[PDB]
Protein backbone atom coordinates (compact mmCIF):
# COMPACT_ATOMS: atom_id res chain seq x y z
CA UNK A 1 0.00 0.00 0.00
CA UNK A 2 1.76 3.10 -1.65
CA UNK A 3 1.88 6.02 0.95
CA UNK A 4 0.93 9.64 0.05
CA UNK A 5 2.17 12.36 2.68
CA UNK A 6 0.58 15.30 1.76
CA UNK A 7 3.06 17.18 4.65
CA UNK A 8 6.31 18.57 4.05
CA UNK A 9 7.95 17.53 8.04
CA UNK A 10 5.43 14.80 7.17
CA UNK A 11 7.40 13.56 4.04
CA UNK A 12 10.83 13.91 6.31
CA UNK A 13 9.34 12.36 8.90
CA UNK A 14 8.77 9.27 6.59
CA UNK A 15 12.54 9.68 6.01
CA UNK A 16 13.65 9.96 9.58
CA UNK A 17 11.65 7.68 11.05
CA UNK A 18 12.86 4.68 9.04
CA UNK A 19 15.88 2.53 8.31
CA UNK A 20 15.36 2.37 4.38
CA UNK A 21 12.66 4.71 2.74
CA UNK A 22 11.86 4.79 -1.20
CA UNK A 23 9.64 7.60 -2.28
CA UNK A 24 8.59 8.09 -5.82
CA UNK A 25 8.62 12.10 -6.27
CA UNK A 26 6.50 12.82 -8.98
CA UNK A 27 4.00 14.78 -10.52
CA UNK A 28 0.17 14.71 -11.60
CA UNK A 29 0.27 15.73 -14.41
CA UNK A 30 2.21 12.20 -15.34
CA UNK A 31 1.37 8.81 -17.05
CA UNK A 32 4.44 7.45 -15.69
CA UNK A 33 3.18 7.11 -12.27
CA UNK A 34 -0.59 5.42 -13.12
CA UNK A 35 2.21 3.23 -15.04
CA UNK A 36 4.41 2.65 -12.41
CA UNK A 37 2.34 2.14 -10.03
CA UNK A 38 1.14 -1.23 -11.12
CA UNK A 39 4.84 -2.62 -10.84
CA UNK A 40 5.33 -0.75 -7.73
CA UNK A 41 2.07 -2.34 -5.99
CA UNK A 42 3.93 -6.14 -6.14
CA UNK A 43 6.89 -4.23 -4.82
CA UNK A 44 5.54 -2.93 -1.86
CA UNK A 45 4.17 -6.07 -0.78
CA UNK A 46 7.98 -8.28 -0.61
CA UNK A 47 10.04 -5.66 -0.26
CA UNK A 48 7.83 -4.42 3.42
CA UNK A 49 11.25 -4.50 4.57
CA UNK A 50 11.48 -0.82 3.16
CA UNK A 51 8.89 1.78 3.74
CA UNK A 52 7.12 3.07 0.33
CA UNK A 53 5.65 6.40 -0.06
CA UNK A 54 4.52 9.46 -2.28
CA UNK A 55 5.22 12.81 -2.45
CA UNK A 56 4.31 15.18 -5.02
CA UNK A 57 6.29 18.02 -5.94
CA UNK A 58 3.02 20.52 -6.44
CA UNK A 59 1.35 20.06 -2.84
CA UNK A 60 4.92 20.89 -1.24
CA UNK A 61 7.11 22.54 -3.29
CA UNK A 62 9.54 22.95 -0.62
CA UNK A 63 10.20 18.98 -0.64
CA UNK A 64 11.65 19.10 -4.16
CA UNK A 65 14.38 21.68 -3.34
CA UNK A 66 14.94 19.66 0.12
CA UNK A 67 16.14 17.16 -2.33
CA UNK A 68 17.00 18.68 -4.91
CA UNK A 69 14.52 17.76 -7.86
CA UNK A 70 16.13 18.12 -11.23
CA UNK A 71 14.42 15.53 -13.43
CA UNK A 72 11.08 13.41 -12.87
CA UNK A 73 9.87 11.05 -12.46
CA UNK A 74 12.72 10.46 -10.04
CA UNK A 75 12.34 7.06 -7.39
CA UNK A 76 14.80 7.99 -4.35
CA UNK A 77 15.83 5.16 -1.82
CA UNK A 78 16.53 7.01 1.67
CA UNK A 79 18.98 5.72 4.28
CA UNK A 80 18.83 6.94 7.90
CA UNK A 81 16.98 9.48 6.60
CA UNK A 82 19.38 10.72 3.95
CA UNK A 83 19.12 10.05 0.23
CA UNK A 84 20.73 6.40 -0.72
CA UNK A 85 20.10 6.09 -4.59
CA UNK A 86 18.25 7.48 -7.53
CA UNK A 87 16.54 5.90 -10.49
CA UNK A 88 15.63 8.52 -13.53
CA UNK A 89 12.51 7.14 -15.06
CA UNK A 90 9.53 5.21 -13.48
CA UNK A 91 10.92 1.78 -14.98
CA UNK A 92 9.41 -1.24 -13.70
CA UNK A 93 12.62 -3.21 -13.97
CA UNK A 94 14.75 -0.38 -13.25
CA UNK A 95 12.80 -0.37 -9.96
CA UNK A 96 13.42 -3.62 -9.50
CA UNK A 97 16.82 -3.60 -9.62
CA UNK A 98 16.96 -0.40 -7.50
CA UNK A 99 14.31 -1.60 -5.03
CA UNK A 100 15.73 -5.14 -4.90
CA UNK A 101 18.91 -3.79 -4.20
CA UNK A 102 18.19 -2.02 -1.01
CA UNK A 103 14.87 -3.73 -0.45
CA UNK A 104 15.69 -7.27 -1.98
Amino acid sequence: SVKIVTSQSEFDSIISQNELVIVDFFAEWCGPCKRIAPFYEECSKTYTKMVFIKVDVDEVSEVTEKENITSMPTFKVYKNGSSVDTLLGANDSALKQLIEKYAA
